[PDB]
C-alpha cells in the first residue's frame, strides 16, 4: 500500500458544504494545502477555519496540520477545515 506516518486535514472550498480538499501534511507546511486547494481570488489576506462539533475557531495560514489538530482536543479527526476569503 502506502501508509503515511503524518496525518491529513479535510479543507472546504467553493460555495458548497460538500466540496472539500483533504491533504496529508507533515509538521513543516502550514495551511498551504487549505489555501492552495481552496483558493480562487488569489491568496490575499486570507485565513483558514476550524469547526468541529460546534467548536469553530479562526485558524492562521501558518498553522501546521497536527498543530491545528492539537488545539481541538481529543477528537482530532472531528474537525473541519474551511477557506475564508474576504
Amino acid at each position: 500500500g502506502g501508509s503515511m506516518m503524518p496525518m491529513f486535514l479535510t479543507v472546504y472550498l467553493s460555495n458548497n458544504e460538500q466540496h472539500f480538499t483533504e491533504v496529508p501534511v507533515t509538521p513543516e507546511t502550514i495551511c498551504r494545502d487549505v489555501v492552495d486547494l481552496c483558493k480562487e481570488p488569489g491568496e490575499s489576506d486570507c485565513h483558514l477555519a476550524e469547526v468541529w462539533c460546534g467548536s469553530e475557531r479562526p485558524v492562521a495560514d501558518n498553522e501546521r496540520m497536527f498543530d491545528v489538530l492539537q488545539r481541538f482536543g481529543s477528537q482530532r479527526n472531528e474537525v473541519r477545515f474551511f477557506l475564508r476569503h474576504e
